[PDB]
């Protein structure tokens, strides 16, 4: 990772998975490129530009042999990024040095890099989020039926149940799912376009036929994997791209974000934990993974300012005022999803819940809600004031003296309340005030989840 | 008045600025006759699933949706605290009254008013989008083979045209199209939900019946005009599908600010103006002052979607009510800016003033410099010699360019060319050679492609 | 009207004195404020200006026709140019020397630095009296210990008043700041369309005194110690940043208070005065206010050479939003300041339920002193604390380590004073010292200007 | 290598940016360093205070501060999950005498939190004579340039002339608004001492058995070897959130400044009236630097809403959410600034003014605005005003066509000289359009600005 003598940013060095790591490396970039100055010369050669099959076999050959030393030295020199690349690739194949980069102009690698670079991210953060989506998932299905003091105003509010609570950040992160594998799809290749979109030395190169410049970017966008190109753009794609993807990832930002505060608060109410790691025979537990994911998703909503900034500001066909800030917040942005994914995927395994300390809570809540229950199953006038002064008195000891609801005790001795001593317990179970909350969560993994999730089978 | 007095302050976004259609759906009338609207398709659904309401307390409500009285609503919501509840008994007033809001809590319509508000209001937005678009693309067309000078970093570079340009405008607005389209045909209905999310009090109204509870939820979903309603939610909507609404109009704020930034560059170089206005020739001096109010107001858009971001990462479980007053802002002001900027958009888009003279002007001086491989490549033809004639011409390219730059003159280069004897098997092409539609490469053709494939594919169901 | 829509702030949440400054009434009295200070001016340096001219000025301020004005803008497309004319109709000897070399933004500039100023003056106060409420309550409840929490976890016990100092300590920055910004805000004066004082300096002729001299005038009058003496056709959009920074710092300190308000309410340890809807109100709109401030960001990295006109629209949205937005939450918080009910012994409860475990050293210490061994006494406490621990996750009880350290007999020195060992009051470190400290140093010398009368 | 091999993501701010001072201010031999030069801060005092430290454990201590054995101290982290008391091992393994007083009573934000405080204050004074560098460079420039006349423009449209000097001054007043707050701010800065776990200074309190005074006193004096004025009284366990949000707004509000500034050198260049330094071994010269800060600047207005967010869900005394946000978006602000200011110092040195160019642009614009002092001279000369600006209006007319509807020069002076209506004034002709007295006060205003203001505020960093 480097030198403790300098900066590093701890999303690499520390944070982050080699996997994204790499994908926004100097070798993956420079790789990319002349993989890009391959496909190029290939579809040249189709075309009927003097490019011989030892002029390909070389530069396949080198793909992978890349000398940075040389190359950044080249730049020094050159003042010119591409053209260092250029000349460095041609070092190493000779045969085909005067034949790399024909043509073409600075984003044509540069450009379309970003845009494969974009995609892989993509593609790498799917079956993490999918696999988090299942996780909870089946956490959803065994706590299905527990039930749980619901909260609204974070107070006090009728049963909900554990797996519907659970139910709440799967939607989201499906959302998410759904909005992610949308902007994957719909990424489009710049191809070729020369300086300015008009594609100009292209139509030079093949002395002004408009179809052979037509072809050759149909046959770059195929051999890049890519199903669509722009027709229409200045010297980059529009910068509009880089808004939709982080946006969703922003967006993504905000629901993590919302989980972890959730689970934090939950582990305040000693009704569910964290997993742990290295366990066996402490009482007091920090959810330390939930307030990273939070910290960290925070980070990610910040981001998607970037982005717009730069959209609005480009003047005409393309200004270099995105080029830097580009390089650093498409990175974090990814590297940022990326860490966050893969500690909430730990988060999922193994929540822990503590039944008895929710049916604590859940005792001390329910007579107040349970009131509604017992006069209309006393077969009006007083017995809605009757039960009042009981719920008063008994709301006065919990407040003004901090300890036990003993609202069941009043009405167990009461006079008033004589036949419906019988049908106290039924009347009191937690599973009749929860509503369909089981039904709920049965009918939303079925119909919405598992549809989602099968495309992602093979990796869980 | 008819809006506000002047001794108070009254937002420029209702009062200056917005449609009166977009302005409409915000407002208070709307909002409380929608309730009503939700209040009657329950009594209809309540009532065809076997429960004790009468067809005359139907007709009572179907009758008295518009009959609002606002100054009893704000004195009964000035007793109980309580702006749901007020407006029932003010409806049961005017009505009936036992059946209004069986069942339901607070946000059965405070919750699915916002939804068919939001869906309204994008409604609004999609034919003005298409109508800018439509405009732009007819001054593409008709602009589609006008040579230009080409800008990257702002220095001239290799020539377009200004169809072209027009087109890179075009598609960031096509774009935005779609992507408004999807998230009001993704929009989803909140249903009949209880106070949880948990749907506890119309199972006790239905007696434990489970099969009924879904039918009533599929019914007013139909009402409403939904094709589709959350299974899950808390008590309300997930706070992410307005997020999923503001990230698009952000979006849009940021490709209205580009196209207007640009408008106000083709402004200064005297190229492209905004369209006259009348009098009773045109001014001279002519400030861009309706693109300068679009990027004004994009501005604003962009900035309004951190507050949905913030709101939806920091609501606690089933709902904390931290987003009530949050939204009741930034909603409608996100619509209201859009409105205006499309508004505003379309005005600017209809007449389009070009001034081919200056761009011919601008162009002789700075395509010399960049036509100077076109002139190597043409004696090397004729005989020439490539190191002998870039090394004889670097050195007039060096002498023009200091006329242009230490005395500020007139680009000269072309007159140095047409007499340079070392230059004389060339002299009988030199204009040919300089023909700034031959330096565009396939712009015109690009922009009629396009225009096929990706623009009249998109307008075709708003023609009307 | 409820068949049009109306800003939420404007009608129903902001203070009608908030709502005036930002009114149109305000800012075209402002505007003819501005103008019959300019004659004045004008008048001394010697130009042909009658007292008959400055005194038909000085009782037409307030007679203001928005019909007329309005009509004639639409005539003339010049909102500035309007308002001339209107105000030369009623004052028809005054006509021609109204607005006499200036240019539109002498009023319309000058108008907005006024505003502001005015509108912070009006949340200074408001802010002052917020913070004298919660230093009578830090002050009462200084001594009362409550838990202490990290990571939203049972930690070392704190005050009630010392948790309310981290409150306190938030608010009194905003104070300073806003203060700061407030008392060094600059003037624009008169200036001209490009900031050259061009037209000034033909209408004297040449005269370059002359101009400082009148630009020195109109800053006095209007109540400004300084004005700019550099600018373009507008005083630097960074002003609107720096004011802006500080309303969106407030609006972090006042969502941190209001949630920490929300978590207690929960605890059922604090309640509101009589569901936290307030505060869920206040950091709903803390929350806009912060967003708010990406706003004159972007407008300030944006501005080409001496004026383009992309800021005017945002700024008369962003602006009087702010300050509105700002003033409702500071009307809410004293409200919410003026009735804070602590339940002490809620408070109690809790502690004794989880004071035992952060105990464990104090036990110890008490123990090695008595002749045992620090080795043969942690291996004791901590099998009593795994058998406490189950009773409360796994059995969701109560918290029995008190009582099972009463029949181990192995700390039979130790019972005699574990009324003592255990004493709530002992755990609470300097938290009651520094209170009273801070609030003496720091908060009683703030609120010393204020507070009159 | 040292700057990361190829395989690996490496940010561009650390290895490709910022220069080495400002990287060396956050990188973990400086955290480290200052971790354990506040543990012997630390020591020091509490001997003094009475408590059982001998001066060989302050020598073992004081000589041990550099070597440290990172392979260690992650291991040992590894082992425990605490980073502090991993490195309150690794100190206590190479310093075997003092193993037993080293982090004495102290909870892990005392190294953690006053670390963080110790590289902000070093960080803006980094900044800070580079902030005062460039502003000087600028006043050198607006002085030399003060009196050359140039377009002004609103709307981005022409107008009323101004000067190259004053447009300058324009640019400088924002550095020295951002200077103004900078030095502020770090002034402002206060330590967070010794707070214990909660901020209720129990632990310290239980060690110095029961004495409030020796508690005081160890706050300040360990504040004052840290090299601060003043400690909070007040705090949970870290210094409060707030500070970040002071820090970052400068910033962002300098990142603002510095895109205003660059886009006008960005729009100077395509007018060709300015260009960014040679440096040279052509005539098409992109701005590249100014595009360069302008993307710098861009994100540095982006990271003002971390700490914004951070501090409005800050729990009570603290909640650990804010630690990974803090760790990234504070480093990036000062990385970014630092990089924003080498580059924007760079500019300043040698920037390029074209003076014909300029020249060529008012002679286009300037007949237009000149046409009221043309009347004037009409009337002085005993002619008529009616008839007067009736015919300049028509000359006007005709001249503006030439320019829009034919790409021509404006020809109105020349349509003024050829017409014989116009005898009186002829020969003042040259002198009426004079470029120079259409400036208005701008030399006299950049005199005023420099000696008043900008040269008071540069005086301390000279």
């Amino acid at each position: 990772h480097g030198s403790p003598d300098s900066y590093r940013s701890p999303l690499a060095s520390r944070y982050a998975s080699p996997e994204m790591c790499f994908v926004f490396s100097d070798r993956y970039k420079f790789r990319t490129w002349r993989q890009l100055w391959l496909w190029l010369a290939e579809a040249e050669q189709t075309l009927g530009l003097p490019i011989t099959d030892e002029q390909i076999r070389e530069m396949k050959s080198n793909l992978e042999n890349i000398d940075f030393k040389m190359a950044a030295e080249e730049e020094k020199r050159l003042r010119h990024d591409v053209m260092a690349h250029v000349h460095t690739f041609g070092h190493c194949c000779p045969k085909a040095a005067g034949i790399i980069h024909l043509g073409a102009t600075s984003c044509y690698v540069g450009d379309n890099t970003d845009l494969i670079i974009l995609r892989n991210a993509l593609d790498l953060l799917l079956p993490k989020l999918a696999r988090v989506i299942s996780r909870l998932a089946d956490f959803a299905k065994e706590r299905a039926s527990l039930p749980t003091l619901g909260f609204t105003h974070f107070q006090p509010a009728q049963l909900t149940t554990v797996g519907k609570r659970c139910c709440l950040w799967i939607q989201d992160l499906c959302m998410d799912l759904q909005n992610l594998k949308r902007v994957r799809d719909d990424l489009r290749f710049r191809g070729v376009k020369g300086t300015t979109g008009t594609q100009a030395s292209f139509l030079q190169l093949f002395e002004g036929d408009d179809h052979k410049v037509e072809q050759l970017d149909k046959m770059v966008t195929e051999k890049a994997g890519f199903k669509r190109a722009f027709i229409i753009t200045g010297q980059t794609y529009t910068r509009k791209v880089d808004i939709e993807v982080l946006s969703v990832l922003a967006s993504l930002g905000a629901s993590v974000h919302k989980i972890c505060t959730d689970i934090r608060l939950l582990a305040n109410l000693k009704e569910m934990e964290e997993p742990f790691e290295k366990q066996q025979i402490p009482y007091k537990r920090n959810p330390m993974r939930s307030e990273c994911c939070c910290s960290l998703a925070r980070h990610l909503m910040t981001l998607v300012m970037d982005p717009l900034q730069t959209a609005s500001v480009q003047w005409f066909e393309r200004t270099l005022d995105d080029s830097a800030n580009r390089r650093i917040c498409l990175a974090e942005a990814f590297l940022t999803a990326d860490t966050i994914l893969n500690t909430l995927q730990n988060i999922s395994e193994g929540l822990v819940v503590y039944p008895k300390v929710i049916e604590r809570r859940i005792r001390q809540e329910l007579p107040f809600m349970a009131t509604e229950n017992i006069i209309m199953a006393m077969v009006r006038q007083d017995c809605h004031e009757k039960i009042r002064v009981l719920s008063q008195q008994a709301a006065s000891v919990v407040k003004q003296e901090g300890g036990d609801n003993d609202l069941i005790e009043r009405i167990q001795v009461d006079a008033y309340f004589s036949p419906i001593h019988s049908q106290l317990d039924h009347l009191l179970d937690p599973s009749s005030f929860t509503g369909r909350a089981s039904q709920q969560v049965q009918r939303f993994l079925e119909e919405e989840v598992y549809p989602l999730l099968k495309p992602y089978e093979s990796v869980m």
